[PDB]
């Protein structure tokens, strides 16, 4: 439990949150784990009615896929390693951005992105507000038409 | 008002059956026909409950829904009069367009992304959603090309 307001957080507060937490390894160091081949390691660092905070440990094999967070704003802090944040572009020229250790970014609830290209041993802290309850997972058929599946997580 | 429908969700086929049968019963919707001189596309509610939403839409040639999805709602359209253009997005910009003319209908599942543009003034269509259309995702494109989905409450 942290000293946060009794409400949903905007993306500026979420960014400060992931960084403040990166600066307190005492609360996330023990949850680091790189499954040799299970699923992308999730570790709840704090969950309440207003915020979900996760620690993610990445293998080179991990990819979120194109997705959105419905109504949830979000922030990411790379603790170690580096991630690839891609934002969709109609036309196929998808904007791609390498986010290196020490760096962080945030976004509002309308964000569509994909996290991948994780160098082995990468560690990141992800916070969502309101809590992440439903996501939209996009897919493109062989023909080219795009879909959005609402999923539970 | 309210239609006498089952107390459960309807699938795509049932939603298409519904909009087609309502077209054949103008007593249920003829009175709600209206084409705004100005003030946004006209929507009139025919039925809203915990399982199904039904709307009558009256189109002017300018009207446009924009690119959007229906979250978890399956849906169906019947064009009663005139015609609409049903566009489906394509990464590349070559969006798939399809004129839906009077008498014609189509259904879709919850994963559908589309845009409907009124093709002719005086067009009228019936739209049904199950589960109810209480949340809608409206897509936008910045000149950078980056696309974003704004979730909206339509309940
Ligand atoms: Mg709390
Ligand atoms: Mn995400
Ligand atoms: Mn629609």
């Amino acid at each position: 439990e942290l000293d946060l307001p009794e409400r949903n957080l905007d993306r500026r507060e979420l960014r400060d949150l992931v960084n403040e937490l990166a600066a307190h390894p005492e609360r996330w160091a023990e949850h680091v784990m790189f499954p040799e081949e299970g699923g992308r390691h999730y570790a709840s660092l704090h969950r309440d009615a207003y915020v979900d905070v996760w620690l993610l440990c990445w293998r080179a094999e991990d990819d979120t896929g194109w997705h959105d967070h419905d109504i949830s704003s979000g922030a990411v802090r790379v603790v170690a390693g580096a991630l690839k944040e891609c934002n969709p572009r109609i036309g196929g020229e998808h904007l791609e951005t390498v986010v290196s250790e020490g760096e962080s970014f945030s976004f509002g609830p309308d964000h569509i992105h994909r996290l991948t290209g994780a160098v082995h041993g990468s560690v990141s802290i992800h916070a969502f507000s309101p809590p992440l309850w439903r996501l939209g997972q996009y897919s493109i058929d062989d023909s080219g038409v795009m879909r959005r599946v609402s999923v539970s997580y």
